[PDB]
């Protein structure tokens, strides 16, 4: 490999992972104090759309 | 027929290897230092253009 310092691939990866499981959490813990599953637009258009009807 | 002073061809030689090997290390403890091996357009020129456009 390339025992570098300059550049950390393996940090990097790790860190899109993290933001990602960060992003899911945040995605949760919203849902759970608002009591539903679907508080903004981007979680389900379908269901947005049809809930507020009935 | 050959053993003089005016002319040390040998001293030449090895000088001529000194200053090959300190131009060596000379380029090296500055890839060291900077962490890249591109630092020069000198060193790889296509390897500087493919580098900076990354």
């Amino acid at each position: 490999m390339a025992v570098n310092v300059n550049t950390n691939v393996s940090a990097m990866t790790a860190q899109r992972y993290l933001t990602s499981a960060t992003n899911a959490q945040q995605s949760s813990m919203e849902r759970l104090s608002s009591g539903y599953k679907i508080n903004s637009a981007k979680d389900d258009a379908a269901g947005l759309q049809i809930s507020n009807r009935l």
